[PDB]
């Protein structure tokens, strides 16, 4: 019922992990492969291995999560070797996704060049929105810098590429970004990364709950679903059909998934909920979405994809 | 216990209504005056009376609210005439706040000039963040336009003035805005207005829940507290001490209030919670905050104001 076509590839269902969650090591990735997830993506990588910010850096909240991980990752070479090797094996339905988050334009270009030259046949996700790198703002909030980077990327990168975007809150910003992105042979847009620089306080201790950046961190979970759905929908009505969408943000139940799909998302990523529940979440949410479809008499996602009604 | 000094004026407590909530008519305002609120503010006004966006425009949500009112208001002259006659009665402890949200820079300048020329002795709040007027983005997301407007404003406005700001999610943005604001003799900054252009969906009807702008509206309530607290704290550590802060966003309990004060807010505004509960909320939240202070052995807000601890 959930069979999905995305990036000219076929997936059993639209569910995936969100980059950064349960995808740090080969062991984590193999657990996602064994789960019911339709597809999975690697932790955003940098050219070299990176330690990350001081702990505590992640905290579970009643309405979601707050985090300032700081891009801890095992490095580009580590992830490229895993994907190449799981590619040669033909042991899964649908390609693996590879996320990169260079700490400079040159770094992103270097990793993209390596992917282009390698035998990698999967999908790449360029992260333009990490809100937890001290001194390095979200690139996608700088429209000029974003367009400049993408123009250089497309002068040589021919493989499937998507961009992970931060949430926008002004309609003109959606217009500007859509006009920048529509000029490229981009495969997809993934909205949204965490709501940047939020704060959570322990009132009894009168202090913040994470160590990095004086307690400021990316917000995920139920707190952000309204923003996530809005971003998915706003881009769905502005992007050229050639650019599909991956919806991310506040997905915990089949109903949350149904809502993202109504908005126009094709693939769906789970962050916070997966962090709390583990890979078993995929079997649960798949069953919940199928039940919603059964009650409505839908046998395919096409029966409601992007059909959100206005009043 | 809650006695507060703000804008060189004395207030019984820091609580106020948030502009837009329970402050449309003289009757609403008189009800706020009779309540236990330390101060109150008028609905943002425009030069001409406005009907507002088509209904339904406001919906109560489990985690907050979504709205696209569209600045319905009785017009600048209506509110000015009211505050001018009330001021003369000397019937309350502390000035009334007057909010303005002109459709254009020219409209804001015209209203500010009328306030300057009038005998108004209260406090004015310039709203640079309404996210619900079709085709009119939040001015405060355009740093150049914001600085330009404020420079003209201060060539003539000498009365107390604060600015209502939209939420920011990137530290560099707080730096830019702080640099801009610190060059002016502003009285305060009010963070934050609703999280703009969010979306809420009724999964059973497969439809949005508000009529304007295809269902996109400002988000308030529990959903936005992490963002609201972060904005209050980020400006508290960046603004010159002459510019105080009013904290707005997700305040429903004494604990929420305590958190805003710990961040650096001096006055506190309640929107969504007041919309749902009515003016009786002030008596409830005041007692909740005093109980928190009593348990901690605090006898004044100064005992913890801005004392949020980092790890
Ligand atoms: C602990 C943690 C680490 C994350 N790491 C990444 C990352 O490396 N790359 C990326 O694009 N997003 C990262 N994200 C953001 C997610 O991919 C996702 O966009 C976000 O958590 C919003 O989804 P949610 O509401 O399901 O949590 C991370 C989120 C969390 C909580
Ligand atoms: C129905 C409604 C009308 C509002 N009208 C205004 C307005 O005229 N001017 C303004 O500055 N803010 C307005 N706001 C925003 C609030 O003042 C407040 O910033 C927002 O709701 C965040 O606070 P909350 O979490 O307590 O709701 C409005 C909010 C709502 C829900
Ligand atoms: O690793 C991180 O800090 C991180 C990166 C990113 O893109 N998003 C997030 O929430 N955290
Ligand atoms: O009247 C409105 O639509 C409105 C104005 C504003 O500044 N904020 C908000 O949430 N609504
Ligand atoms: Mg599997
Ligand atoms: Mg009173």
């Amino acid at each position: 019922m959930l069979n999905t076509t995305f990036a000219n590839a076929k997936f059993a269902n639209p569910f995936m992990n969100a980059s950064g969650v349960h995808c740090m090591t080969i062991e984590d990735l193999e657990e996602l492969k064994a789960s019911q997830a339709g597809a999975y993506i690697t932790k955003s990588s940098t050219l070299e291995k990176r330690e990350g910010n001081p702990l505590p850096a992640y905290v579970d909240l009643e309405l979601g999560s707050i985090n300032s991980m700081g891009l801890p990752n095992l490095g580009f070479d580590y992830y490229l070797d895993y994907v190449l090797k799981n590619q040669k094996e033909n042991a899964q339905e649908g390609p693996i996704f590879f996320s990169i988050a260079g700490m400079s334009a040159a770094e992103n270009i270097a990793m993209l060049k390596k992917i282009q030259e390698s035998d990698f046949s999967g999908i790449t996700e360029l992260n333009l929105s990490c809100p937890n790198v001290p001194g390095k703002p979200q690139l996608a909030y700088d429209f000029e810098a974003t367009e400049k980077l993408l123009k250089e990327v497309f002068t040589f990168f021919t493989k499937p590429l998507g961009v992970k975007l931060p949430p926008y809150f002004d309609l003109v910003h959606f217009d500007i970004m859509a006009e920048i992105l529509n000029q490229f042979p981009l495969t997809y847009v993934n909205s949204v990364n965490s709501i940047g620089n939020g704060l959570f306080i322990d009132p009894e201790a009168e202090s913040v709950v994470i160590k990095p950046k004086d307690g400021f961190g990316g917000i995920g979970g139920a707190y952000i679903k309204p923003t996530a759905l809005a971003n998915v929908r706003a881009f769905y009505t502005r992007l050229k059909p050639e650019i599909q969408i991956i919806g991310t943000g506040g997905i915990e139940t089949g109903q949350d998934a149904f809502e993202h799909l109504l908005c126009g998302a094709t693939m769906l990523q789970i962050g916070t909920a997966l962090h709390k529940e583990g890979p078993a979440i995929f079997d649960r949410i798949i069953k919940e979405l199928e039940e919603i479809m059964n009650q409505k008499g839908y046998q395919s996602i096409a029966d409601f994809h992007g059909k959100l009604k206005s009043l």
